[PDB]
């Protein structure tokens, strides 16, 4: 079930899964419109669903990750797809094998050195490019 604020923008949630406490490498995912594409794992909250729980959740079912939560960095908008996103650090610290979105859907996943996934996510994902940018 899609949630969503009380002007009409649905709420996300999303992590930066960093490889480690240094935040040096960051896990993306493939865009299963355009796999050829990387972004941010993150998506919907569920009824009364807390951000952090959302983000988390998220995580597993579209990068196959586990870790230790860390700070909210922000709270972001998309005003063109009418997005509200509550933007985590997560330091990984379990990477599983076939998780929900290879299964189904064949998402792929790699580690970028911050400033390639700055690089990578511009063109299609400036809002997401802007997360690092704390
Ligand atoms: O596909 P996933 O959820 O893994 C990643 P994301 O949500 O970013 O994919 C969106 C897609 O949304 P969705 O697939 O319906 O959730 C968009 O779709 P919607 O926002 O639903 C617009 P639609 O109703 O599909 O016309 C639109 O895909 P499309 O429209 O080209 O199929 C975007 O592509 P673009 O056309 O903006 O370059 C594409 O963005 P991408 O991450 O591929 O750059």
């Amino acid at each position: 079930t899609r949630t969503y604020d009380g002007d009409g923008y649905k709420k996300r949630a999303a992590c930066l899964c960093f490889r480690s406490e240094s935040e040096e490498e960051v896990l993306l995912v493939s865009s299963s419109r355009h796999p050829d594409r990387w972004i941010v794992p993150g998506g919907g909250m569920e009824p009364e669903e807390e951000p952090s729980v959302a983000a988390v959740r998220e995580v597993c079912e579209e990068a196959g990750v586990k870790g230790t939560l860390g700070r909210l960095v922000g709270i972001f908008e998309n005003q063109e797809r009418k997005h509200r996103t509550y933007v985590y650090v997560l330091i990984v610290t379990e990477v599983l094998e076939d998780w929900e979105d290879s299964v189904n859907i064949g998402r792929k996943r790699e580690w970028f050195k911050i400033e390639d996934a700055i690089k990578v996510l511009q063109y299609h994902k400036p809002v997401q490019a802007s997360y690092f940018e704390t």
